[PDB]
């Protein structure tokens, strides 16, 4: 399977600085949803679960088809509240008709993580909307209540690193879990929408007791009002996995260098690049542009 990007016809950088502006610019109105943490969080899950579908065996999945437009994929248990997001970018599809749907779903995260303070991503357009027999079966997104291992043969199908899964971890710092959608419940009195470092800080600082919740499963609860997932907690009971979390606790700037490289690695998989293809974009922030 190869997937070559193609840019959309005669557009350049100026447009889609025009798409990233109208998604900042609608974060910025609609700050009330899921008790004032706004929709920032939301998208950035949003296009790693378009990007997470990916087999690097056969090229299947992945963000360039744009499939989770399609029922299968809109209904896997796995995406439950992710149809929030959907329905946060769909009047800015009807206003930019020419944007192809992976890269619109991909560019929403992008522009989430820069307008939450997080680092640039860089971003390439081209993915091209294929027909809904090209969407991937549900059961490829991974589960939560697993340990370490797991994590790491996980992230192996997505050809990611230990260094490359601990960074892209970091995100977990934004929003919230939600009963209702997965089974796990918490943050809510500091759960929260600025991009920094603090996953680590608080897996490393916090005094955790193991549960369980409201839906009967267990997770990690701190004495001030956080929680962790098995999965995450894992990261400090593996030794290679908690030496990298321990950098990261560390030094904020390498953690936004690893995470902008990683985060746009795994918007760009399985997507084939020709090389007279445009530079990466980096747009400018809302801030930046004095808007
Ligand atoms: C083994 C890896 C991962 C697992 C098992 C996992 C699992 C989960 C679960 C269960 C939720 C809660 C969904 C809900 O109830 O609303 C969640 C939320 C979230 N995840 Fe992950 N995740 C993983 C990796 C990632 C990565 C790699 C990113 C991003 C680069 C990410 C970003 C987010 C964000 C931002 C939220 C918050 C969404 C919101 O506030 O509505 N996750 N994660
Ligand atoms: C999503 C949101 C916040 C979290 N804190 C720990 N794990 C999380 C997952």
């Amino acid at each position: 399977l190869v997937h070559v990007a193609s840019v959309e016809k005669g557009r350049s950088y100026e447009d889609f600085q025009k798409v990233y502006n109208a998604i900042a610019l609608k974060l910025r109105e609609d700050d009330e949803y899921d008790n004032y943490i706004g929709y920032g969080p939301v998208l950035v899950r949003l296009a790693w679960h378009i990007s997470g579908t990916w087999d690097k065996h056969d090229n299947t999945g992945g963000s360039y088809g744009g499939t989770y437009r399609f029922k299968k994929e809109f209904n896997d248990p796995s995406n439950a509240g992710l149809q929030n997001g959907f329905k946060f970018l769909e009047p800015i599809h009807k206003e930019f008709p020419w944007i192809s749907s992976g890269d619109l779903f991909s560019l929403g995260g992008v522009t989430a993580v820069q307008e939450m303070q997080g680092p640039k991503i860089p971003w390439r357009c081209g993915r091209v909307d294929t027909p809904e027999d090209t969407t991937p079966d549900n059961g490829r997104l991974p589960d939560a209540d697993k340990d370490a291992g797991y994590v790491r043969t996980f992230f192996q199908r997505l050809n990611m690193n230990d260094r490359e899964v601990v960074a892209l971890m970091g995100a977990h710092a934004l929003g919230k879990t939600h009963l209702k959608n997965s089974g796990y419940e918490g943050p809510g009195g500091a759960a929260n929408n600025v991009f920094t470092n603090e996953f680590y800080l608080n897996l490393l600082n916090e005094d955790w007791k193991l549960e369980k919740n409201d839906a009967n499963n267990e997770q990690w609860d701190s004495k001030s009002g956080y929680m962790m997932l098995p999965t995450d907690y894992s990261l400090i009971q593996d030794p290679k996995y908690l030496s990298i979390v321990k950098e990261y606790a560390n030094d904020q700037d390498k953690f936004f260098k690893d995470f902008s490289k990683a985060f746009e690695k795994l918007l760009e998989n399985g997507i084939t690049f020709p090389k007279d293809a445009p530079s990466p974009f980096i747009f400018k922030t809302l801030e930046e542009q004095g808007l």
